[PDB]
């Protein structure tokens, strides 16, 4: 387990990739990275995993992605592809097994839509963890409630289990991690009044691929202590 | 000329698509709505044109996007598509002739990278307009100096004469409003320092497509000033 120690500052930068697998750079605990990772499981993707210290990185992670970010996918011709949506596309189009996403170009572009519909709340989960108190926590739940209530449209006209249909697919898995924070960030509450999406969230807890990758309510406020104070031991948190 | 007026407040909700043509809901000074507009022209797609008064809006028209913004795609089976980038990807899939992506699922990645490296353009545009005197005017362009050099890196390790090739694309496509924008914006001089840009909007301007819709510096000129005074005419200017 312990190979699963992030790569900082001062560490070498890595080999090449190995014909028949991909490297994704990724972090244990980042939600952009998970949607990468959910795709690689669902997908059965071949694959190596170099976690980057996000609070301490290598200057050489800067060739990877000028942006610095995690994910980055690098394969065995040395293509680099980052953005996390991106990188999943990608993963649909180029590796076989279950397509994640519909070959009808509308029902695609449906897909795209309602990520467009949850566009906001990634940055919303920023503000909420930097949230001081009640009444900032007052003001962030109502806050998702109306993004909540965009997603609970959906569901109730197309009345499948998924966002996609009654298949899981990839946009469920591209919105999937920060619902999977939403516990420890104690914004449960917030599906109270959007059923549908409630019951879409147990469904997606049962989903093989979903709960292979899942971390433990106590794992992820381990992280975010560490997190909210900068530390460069916060990305390697439990190892 | 005057069937391109724009439909407001009071008008009625138009009736059905007809079989063998798509609509769009469009404005005619809109950057985001150029995308699409483009995409059609360059792929020869037989569509009509619905305006939208977007300082008056009809009613109805969140019917079409809850989002109430241009462009709207609205299909013959009464499909409903929007996002300027979305509707872009559905024509290019949907429809025959030129494709303006990339089959070859990396070189598709690399052209929605190219898009985000361009992704905090349009919000500074934005901005910019907003400009109160010499010295935002100054702050400015230094943001737009930054951000094309970003642009002009890609430009420099690809040497193509289009940032997808050397036959003009989708990305290049989905960039160009923004630049075509900029003269008349008086941000001209912010690609002097990006010489294979500056050569890029040579190119784009030759473009049989882009030459077909560009809108000349006076129009936009007008526009503007109806729009930065929340004009219900600003849309139909000169018309
Ligand atoms: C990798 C990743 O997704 N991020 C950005 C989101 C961080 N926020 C959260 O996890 C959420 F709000 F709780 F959802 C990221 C970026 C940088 C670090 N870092 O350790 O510096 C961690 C995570
Ligand atoms: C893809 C999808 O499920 N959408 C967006 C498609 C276009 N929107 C519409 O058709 C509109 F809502 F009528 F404008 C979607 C989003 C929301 C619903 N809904 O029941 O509110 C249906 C379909
Ligand atoms: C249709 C469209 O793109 N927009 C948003 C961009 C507006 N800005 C500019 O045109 C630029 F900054 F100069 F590039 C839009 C939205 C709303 C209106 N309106 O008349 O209310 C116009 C254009
Ligand atoms: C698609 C594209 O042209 N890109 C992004 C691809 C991945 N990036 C890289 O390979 C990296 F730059 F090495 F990280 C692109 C962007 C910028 C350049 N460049 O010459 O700086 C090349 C290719």
């Amino acid at each position: 387990g312990e190979s699963a120690r992030s790569l900082g500052k001062g560490s070498a930068p890595p080999g090449p990739v190995p014909e028949g697998s991909i490297r994704i750079y990724s972090m244990r605990f980042c939600p952009f990275a998970e949607r990468t990772r959910l795709v690689l499981k669902a997908k059965g993707i071949r694959h190596e995993v170099i976690n980057i210290n996000l609070k301490n990185k290598p200057e050489w992670f800067f060739k990877k992605n000028p942006f610095g970010l995690v994910p980055v996918l690098e394969n065995s011709q040395g293509q680099l592809i980052y953005e996390s949506a991106i990188t999943c596309e990608y993963l649909d189009e180029a590796y076989p097994g279950k397509k994640l996403l519909p070959d009808d170009p509308y029902e695609k572009a449906c897909q795209k839509m309602i990520l467009e519909l949850f566009s906001k709340v990634p940055s919303l989960v920023g503000s909420f963890i930097r949230s001081q108190n009640k009444e900032d926590y007052a003001g962030l739940k109502e806050e998702f409630r109306k993004e909540f209530t965009k997603l609970e449209e959906v569901l109730t006209n197309k009345k499948t289990t998924f966002f996609g249909g009654n298949s899981i697919s990839m946009i469920d898995y591209l919105i999937w991690p920060w619902f999977e924070r939403l516990e420890a960030m104690k914004l449960n509450e917030c599906v109270d009044h959007t059923p549908k999406l409630k019951l879409w969230m147990a469904a997606m807890k049962e989903d093989p691929t979903v709960s292979a990758l899942l971390t433990s309510e106590k794992d992820w406020q381990g992280f975010l202590e560490l997190y909210l104070q900068n530390s460069p031991e916060a990305c390697d948190y439990g190892l």
